[PDB]
């Protein structure tokens, strides 16, 4: 359907399987897509018929910076969960969590996880 | 299924939910996609069989710069409506309205809404 | 479903509806995607079972630099037709022809047309 | 389904059709996507229910840097084969092998092959 | 001394030696640097002791979009003159005028002229 | 002399001369250069013969995010002061405070002020 | 002194110490700066008092694409010699010759040489 | 005062003050500039009158990848020392060592040290 995007949110977090990651921290990034009907928000100009994109950013910050998991998968799942419980008007969401500076000896732009979740 | 694109059109507008936004203004960007047959134009080299991409740009500039709305949803909706009302070869259009510098305390590249519309 | 890409070919050409464009010339860019089965070439390391990507580039250059049309729709249509006429191991092709510096008073990345063609 | 990405891995390799390439070498890039169910791991935060992204990188480094093929097609096919053969959890994978600096006289960003492999 | 920068101003103008350029127009970009003492301004937080950078932008926009010359040298010379004319607190200014899309058959980022002017 | 750089620090602040800026806030960026003798630290590998670049970051963070000024001039001047006050080993520093999204109707990359300070 | 720039000219040449490079070729880039008084050209709007930047581009294209040297140093030297031989008004020039894809096993952006030559 | 540049060399290394860094490793980038006379090499096209930039890269790889220091200062000093010890023709060199992903909780592009050395 229609979509709200938040591109390239950047947080400093302490996620990781290695304990050294858990105390040093590192950049994390998230690309958020939520699907919902925006027709009537665009015709009414009434934010209350949509989802305040600023709250969606806050929801992500809460998971990435105020929680510590081992896997980036858990970052994605928890963000997707929090979105669907709090915003009923959202039907599906696609969350991409990016680790641009992983502890991999090599040369690459980033590693990331991407999930899509909707309502049973 | 053929497409005309206008990538990363940039405008200075005064849309926004917060009154302080309506006074200062800020950057807005629009990615435009329209769908229509281009095979006939391509074989004849006759612009009458397509749509002048310069008119599509002017249509977007007038919604973004000559109007003021609370929501970016309204920018996308008005662009889509004007395109489908004005252009008779276009069966569908996707409009992405980007707010690269929204007033959200945090770190990110941009927020955006994207809609797809066709005529009933 | 296997694909060969050529990203962001750049040429200088003289296409355009305005006679002034046909005199001055300008930059043109092309994104090429051709679909074909590549497993046979992959498991045999034999180029005879694939398509030499250098020949694809030369095909695009000839249409863009050795010809002059008025519409960019005509560039794409002529590249796609020449692709399918020359290699019927290619089942499909998507041609994006980009005009990064058109004569439009405004601010934008570029305008482009994109087409997908297959044999009837 | 859900996805693990490894973006823009960079290697120096000696693949190529021309013997001159086989001893000079050049850059090669790989974009890796694998598809699997990440719901388990997201719930449990246990890496045994996912695929260690470091192992996927090492798999790609072996094919690109430790061996020499004539075609990029062969690089992608061998990465895909090695991936699907070592992980039952992965249902599909897409491998894009980029040659950024091929010996094509002209102007472009890169050439690439992209394949998608599931289980026959 | 201290400096105020305006990076990568973008305008659309009709400058050029060829009549075709004067008709079609093209992008122009300006980089502006002006030198003056900013200590007292940073000590007092009082704009009366500096130069409103927004007036410096309008000054450059007026020369590039409200005037038309044959040469980019004249754009730079007229910006520098207007600056020293209107803002006596500026000791020196460096104007860089960029023509990114000139009618030159070839491949390049841009051509530019850069001048430095001072109070006699 | 030898230099320590911090490139492109990004903060969210509420500086600006318009009260609407003090309410909404906007991105702020800082480029930091300090000059000092680094030979000893180089030969000894001892941080105590240098300056912790993390302390320099935190020093810049307070000025930008924990205070509100009308002029970016004040930001730059207060960072340079705190550096020279607290790090006797530093003989000179250059502070570039960047405003990427100012409320200027137009198109540009950023505005910035840059200063250089040493001890009298 | 006043400056004319040509940024990031891109050519395809066959320069190289290794004979394999002379057969395959590769990308070459050039950044050009020339110094001369531009203020009479800026005041009269007459190109007779400046240097046609399109002539400068062709001069570099001639050295990079119409000849084959072993070293990038010879490319830089011959460009500079040709500029100072033809344009008496040019008192100094800086030539940067860039090999972005040298046959060096490793990871990097480019290697380059840069010379400055001035008039007797 | 001619120059050889090597831009944006990328290595994976284990330098750092914190033991956690010595275990995980991270990216390190180096910008090298060496100053010498290139006229003789440019006139003769004879590599023996310059310095093979391939050796300079290897010299830099040695220090970043085959060694571990606490400070990036020590990386820079050792690259400079080995350059001036090994190459008589080089009269001066400037080394910038970049840490793009340091363990600093914040948002920035990179930290770096830069030294210039010549023979006393
Ligand atoms: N799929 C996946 N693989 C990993 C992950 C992770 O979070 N997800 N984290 C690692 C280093 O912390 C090790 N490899
Ligand atoms: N969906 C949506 N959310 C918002 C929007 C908006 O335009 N659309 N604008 C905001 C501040 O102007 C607040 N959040
Ligand atoms: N769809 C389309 N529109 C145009 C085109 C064109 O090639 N295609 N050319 C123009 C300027 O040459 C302006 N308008
Ligand atoms: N499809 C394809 N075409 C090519 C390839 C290649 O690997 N695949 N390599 C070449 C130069 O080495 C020549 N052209
Ligand atoms: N130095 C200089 N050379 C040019 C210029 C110009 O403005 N300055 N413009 C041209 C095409 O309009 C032709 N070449
Ligand atoms: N020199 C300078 N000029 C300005 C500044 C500023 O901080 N410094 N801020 C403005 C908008 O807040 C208006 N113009
Ligand atoms: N200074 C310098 N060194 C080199 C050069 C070169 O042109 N200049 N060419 C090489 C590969 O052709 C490798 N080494
Ligand atoms: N000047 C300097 N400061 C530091 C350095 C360093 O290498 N150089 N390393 C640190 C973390 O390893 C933090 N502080």
């Amino acid at each position: 359907m229609d979509k709200i995007y938040i591109h390239d949110m950047e947080f400093y977090g302490y996620h990781g399987v290695f304990p050294e990651e858990n105390k040093l921290g590192q950049r994390f990034k998230v690309d958020l897509t939520v699907e919902l009907d925006l027709k009537r928000a665009g015709e009414s100009d009434d934010l209350e018929h949509s989802v305040n994109y600023g709250e969606l950013f806050e929801l992500c910050r809460k998971v990435v910076e105020d929680r510590t998991y081992k896997l980036v998968e858990s970052i994605a799942e928890n963000i997707a969960t929090d979105i669907l419980k709090q915003y009923e008007s959202i039907s599906r969401c696609t969350i991409k969590v990016i680790k641009p500076d992983p502890p991999i000896p090599g040369h690459y732009r980033a590693v990331a996880v991407e999930i899509t979740r909707e309502r049973p």
